């Protein structure tokens, strides 16, 4: 049936979705981690400056 | 009696065609089913694939 693959797409356009919006949350996670390396990376570099 | 044959024939004649019409609906039925399992089978491919 292709009335049913209508439902199945319908569906499966709105799980993807919900895949983009997961994701976004993964970008602004690795956002956080990302900058505690670059602070703390420079308090190292700031080590080895007056060193 | 042969004309007794002739009466017979021609309706197990019809009575086969109406079993070629009611099993023409039976691949029908099973066209919707397996339909269903091509659809559903597809939702749990997603499901492997991402994880």
């Amino acid at each position: 049936a292709d009335d049913a693959t209508s439902q199945a797409k319908a569906a499966f356009d709105s799980l993807t979705a919900q895949a983009t919006e997961m994701s976004g949350y993964a970008w602004a996670l690795v956002v956080l981690v990302v900058g505690a390396t670059v602070g703390i990376k420079l308090f190292k570099k700031f080590v080895s400056r007056a060193s």
